[PDB]
């Protein structure tokens, strides 16, 4: 039964892992029976979710995406734990190119084709006046030739704060923790030499933890820890910050997230006047020598270069260029603002950008909860619910089928993005 079942959540200080730990508690698992093992205390300083903010927006790329999004939305609006961290300011995608405007229009049509009434809260903006109505900080000259798609249900998420809120609850309830070397997964433990029954994990300090079930929610590190047979390729994206005075920030209060696929995006200034800017690009790998467990030999693998461990890193020179291009596009009045807290942030792509959430094909009792594919912070409130369903054999097929073990199902270096990721070894400037 749930109350007598012991679970280890590897990466439980991160997004999918903390969600999982939360939902084990909500399901009635005994807190002292749950062990979170993360290199960093929750919220993990190297988690992709350890961020001022993230966008919450609708995507309809894969079969489970609509249901997952609606499920998350309901919780971001209505769950008392999560609702303080959702800012429903909406989002406006924009473009001034022929191809970009075509994509905008096709995206809108795809929402409509779901047939559930999404046209009530999503709108094509075909004129300057309509765009300025939603985003009054723009100038008319600035947006000449732009078209927009306004999604009224989205906005932004206070990401680190939300994971911290889960963490405060886990600790209040008496969930057990290991951090540092005692929290850093090294290998699964097995009952027999055939490795068909997982009974726990060993961390790099040698500490052994025994449990009925193990969840590997290690984000961009998952592929380095166990052999995922090239299903997941980890990549970095980048952000920088600029600091506004209260008077500068005033025109941006409650303004929608602004996104252009050719540039990137920015989010409204936070309570301290900070605007985060990201560019848009296919990500950076960091291939290095590494042996994951389950591979008989080392494999070339994209291993995250962790900013928390190496806070003197920033990002490549090429990233400075594209982030400044986004600033010129969206915020040209702030072209002279200094960029700071530049960082790389790590995700792991699958070939089709569906998650990888499944029992290991051989190691019974060991479960994967990863393949975030750079779009899963928005699933913080609900993804753990389905990981628990998977643990219990109750995961419905729409999710189970999409999330299944699937080596050889496509090239995750390119994934659903515009090009195979370039590698940091070829991109000067980030060691700075
Ligand atoms: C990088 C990025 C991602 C991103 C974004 C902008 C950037 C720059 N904007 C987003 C947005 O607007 N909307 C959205 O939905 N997502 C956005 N993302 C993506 C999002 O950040 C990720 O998809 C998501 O956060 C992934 O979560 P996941 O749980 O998979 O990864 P994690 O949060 O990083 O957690 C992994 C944890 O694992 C721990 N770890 C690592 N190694 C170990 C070992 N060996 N043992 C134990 N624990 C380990 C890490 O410390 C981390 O806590
Ligand atoms: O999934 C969303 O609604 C926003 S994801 C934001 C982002 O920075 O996350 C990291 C990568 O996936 C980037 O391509 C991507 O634009």
């Amino acid at each position: 039964p749930r109350a007598n079942t012991k679970i280890i959540v590897v990466g439980g200080g991160g997004t999918m892992g903390s969600s999982t730990a939360l939902h084990l508690l909500r399901a009635g698992y005994t807190p002292s029976n749950i062990t979170v093992l993360d290199t960093y205390p929750i919220p993990s300083a190297q988690s992709a979710g350890y961020d001022l903010n993230k966008i919450f927006g609708i995507g309809l790329r894969n079969k489970p995406d609509l249901q997952l999004y609606l499920e998350a939305l309901d919780m971001w609006k209505n769950d008392p734990l999560f609702k303080p961290f959702f800012h429903n300011v909406g989002q406006m995608d924009v473009s001034s190119t022929e191809e970009g405007i075509k994509k905008l229009r096709m995206r809108y049509q795809s929402l409509l084709d779901a047939g559930i009434g999404l046209e009530k809260t999503n709108f094509l903006l075909e004129s300057e006046d309509e765009i300025l109505a939603k985003a009054p900080h723009f100038t008319r000259e600035q947006i000449k030739g732009w078209k927009g798609l306004f999604c009224g249900d989205g906005g932004w998420l206070a990401a680190a704060k939300a994971i911290n809120a889960i963490g405060q609850f886990l600790k209040e309830q008496g969930v057990k923790f290991g951090f540092g070397e005692a929290g850093t997964f090294k290998k699964p433990l097995f009952a027999d030499a055939d490795e068909k029954t997982c009974i726990g994990v060993e961390t790099v300090d040698g500490t052994k933890y025994y449990a009925d079930k193990v969840v590997l929610a290690a984000g961009a590190w998952s592929s380095t820890l166990v052999d995922l047979e090239e299903q997941c390729v980890s990549k970095a994206w980048v952000f920088a910050h600029i600091q506004l005075t209260p008077a500068e920030a005033a025109a941006y209060k409650n303004t929608p997230v602004i996104y252009d696929g050719d540039y990137g995006f920015f989010i409204e200034p936070d309570e301290n006047g900070i605007i985060k800017v990201c560019d848009e690009f296919p990500g950076f790998t960091h291939f290095k020598m590494h042996q994951p467990y389950g591979s008989p030999v080392p494999k070339l693998i994209s291993v995250p270069r962790s900013h928390a461990k190496h806070p003197t890193d920033t990002y490549p020179h090429a990233s400075e260029v594209t982030i400044k291009k986004a600033i010129n596009r969206f915020l040209p009045r702030f072209n002279d603002k200094e960029l700071f807290n530049r960082a790389m942030c790590w995700c792991t792509d699958t070939a089709d950008a569906n998650l990888l959430v499944c029992e290991h094909p051989r190691w019974k009792g060991f479960y994967l909860a990863t393949g975030d594919s750079g779009h899963s912070f928005k699933l913080l409130p609900n993804i753990g619910k389905h990981v628990v369903e998977l643990l219990e054999g109750r995961l419905e097929s729409v999710f189970k089928d999409a999330w299944r073990w699937r080596p050889g199902s496509g090239d995750a270096l390119k994934s659903r993005r515009a090009a195979p990721a370039k590698d940091l070894a070829d991109m000067p400037g980030w060691r700075n």
